[PDB]
C-alpha cells in the first residue's frame, strides 16, 4: 500500500508491516514547579518505559491538557520530558502542540513528529517548522464550530485545507499524516458517523492516525465512565484498522497492541 | 436486513436491533455423579445468571467437552441443567449437540435452539427433530479433513449441503442459522482467511453466528495462553460484526457485550 517508510531521523517506521501504536504519555505536572522536576519527569519516563515494554511504537508528549500555562511555561514543561524520554526510551516521540514555537523547541529537544490538533490552522507557521526540520506532521481535523452541511464531505475539504497549508510551506507528501479528529467539533452522533465512514479519508492518499481512546462518545454509547471504556475503545480501534488506518493513538497500550496485532493478522496486513 | 424475528417459543429474538450474545455455559461435572447433582447444577445456574446480568441473550449448554460419556450419560448430564436454567434464568437456551436423541430430550427439557457442530451431517435425523419441534438450528461448518481446493468456496458448498439436509427434513428457512466453524477442520492460516472473508457467507441468505472465543488461532497469532485471549477474541468479535454476523458465541460476556454494543452503534445496527 505504501511505497515509502516514515523517516523519523534515527528511527524509521514501516507503514505496511503492522498497525502502529502511539502511546499517550501521562504528563502530570508537579504543583510547585514549572520545571523538569524529578517527580514529574521520573513519572513520565517510567510511563514511557512501560508503554514501550507493552508494544508502543511512538510516544506522544504534550505540555497542556493542571495549572494554566503560557507558551514559555508550556515549553519549560515539555522540553525536559522530551529530553529524558528521548535519552532513556528508544522510540520516536511526537510533540502534541498546535503552536509553532513549542514545536520548534520540542524538535530541538529531541522530538521526531509534530502532532497538531488544529491541523496547522491555529498557527500556520507550524508547517514552516515542520518543513524546515523535515519531520512528519499529523494534521488533525478540527473546527471552532459544528456547522456541517455534510459531515464527511466537509471533513475531507477541511483536511485538504490543512494539506494545502503544509504543502505551501514546503512539507513533503511523505511527511503528512491525517487524522479525522474523533471527539473534536463533532456531536456524539457525528463521531459515530465518522467512524462508520472513515475509509473515505483514504482517497486523499496519506496515512491516517485514529484517536478514539476513552473518549466521551464511547461513554455516550455504553453509559460508562472513563475508566470503564477499554472494550469500547477496543471496538473503535478494530473498526479503524479494518477501515485502513496506519496508526492508533491510545492510553491502554498492552490491550490495544494485542487487539491491533490480531486485527492485522486477520486483514492480512 | 431481516424481515422476520427468530421465534424461540416463549422468547423472540430480533435480528435487526443488536448483535446477539450467546454465552457459553460452564458445565463442569461432579466426579461421583452421573446426575443433576447439586454442586454441578447449582454452579451452572449461577453461571447462567451471571451471563444474563452481563448482557447475554442466549445460553449455550452442552453435555460433552470431564469423564467419558455414552449418549444416555450425556442426556442425564444435560437435561437437569436445561431444566434448572430454564426455570431460573429467563433466556432462550441452545443445546450444543450433534446427536438427534440428545436434541430431542433437550428440547423436551426446555431447550429452544439446536446448536450443531456437525451441521446435521453427523446425524441427519437431528434436522427431523428440528423440523418437528419447529426450533431454530445452527448449522456449523465442519469436516473430518482439511483438504480444501478453495477454502471459502468449499465452506459455502459444505454449508449448502447442510442447508439441503435441513430443508429436505422440513426445516423452514426462518429456523436456519449458519456458522463458519472457526477452529474446526481449519489450519490457523485458514481460520484467519475465513475471518478475512466472512462476509461471503451472507450470500446464502441466512443469519450467521460466529464462534471464536479463546480459540487456538488467537493463541497462534498473539503467542498467548487461553486465559490471556480477551483482546484477541475481541478483535475477532468486532471483525465478525463488521462483516455482518447476527450472533457471537462467547465465554466473556461482560467484555464482549460491551464491544458488540459499541460496534453496533458505529455500523448503524
Ligand atoms: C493530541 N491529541 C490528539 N491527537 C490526535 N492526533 N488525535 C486525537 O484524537 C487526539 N486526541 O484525542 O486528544
Ligand atoms: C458448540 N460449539 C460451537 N458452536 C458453534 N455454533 N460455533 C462454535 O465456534 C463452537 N465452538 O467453537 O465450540
Amino acid at each position: 500500500k505504501w511505497d515509502y517508510d516514515l523517516r523519523c531521523g534515527e528511527y524509521t517506521l514501516n507503514l505496511n508491516e503492522k498497525t502502529l501504536i502511539m502511546g499517550i504519555l501521562n504528563v502530570t505536572p508537579d504543583s510547585f514547579s514549572d520545571g523538569g522536576s524529578y517527580n514529574e519527569v521520573d513519572a513520565a519516563v517510567r510511563h514511557a518505559k512501560e508503554m514501550r515494554d507493552e508494544g508502543a511504537h511512538i510516544i506522544d508528549i504534550g505540555g497542556e491538557s493542571f495549572a494554566k500555562v503560557s507558551v514559555e511555561e508550556e515549553i519549560k514543561r515539555v522540553v525536559p520530558m522530551i529530553q529524558a524520554v528521548s535519552k532513556e526510551v528508544k522510540l520516536p516521540i511526537s510533540i502534541d502542540t498546535y503552536k509553532a514555537e513549542v514545536a520548534k523547541q520540542a524538535i530541538e529537544a529531541g522530538a521526531h513528529i509534530i502532532n497538531d490538533i488544529w491541523g496547522a490552522k491555529a498557527e500556520p507557521k507550524i508547517a514552516e517548522v515542520a518543513a524546515h526540520y523535515d519531520v512528519p506532521i499529523i494534521l488533525m481535523h478540527n473546527r471552532d464550530n459544528m456547522n456541517y452541511r455534510n459531515l464527511m464531505a466537509d471533513m475531507i475539504a477541511d483536511l485538504y485545507d490543512s494539506i494545502k497549508i503544509a504543502k505551501d510551506a514546503g512539507v513533503r507528501d511523505e511527511n503528512i499524516i491525517l487524522d479525522p479528529g474523533i471527539g473534536f467539533a463533532k456531536t456524539p452522533e457525528q463521531n459515530l458517523e465518522a467512524m462508520r465512514n472513515l475509509e473515505q479519508l483514504n482517497v486523499l492518499g496519506y496515512p491516517v492516525l485514529l484517536g478514539t481512546s476513552r473518549k466521551s462518545f464511547i461513554g455516550h454509547v455504553l453509559d460508562l465512565p472513563v475508566e470503564e471504556r477499554l472494550e469500547g475503545t477496543g471496538a473503535t480501534v478494530c473498526l479503524g484498522i479494518e477501515k485502513g488506518c496506519e496508526f492508533v493513538r491510545v492510553h491502554d497500550v498492552k490491550e490495544m497492541s494485542r487487539m491491533a496485532k490480531m486485527m492485522d493478522a486477520m486483514i492480512g496486513k
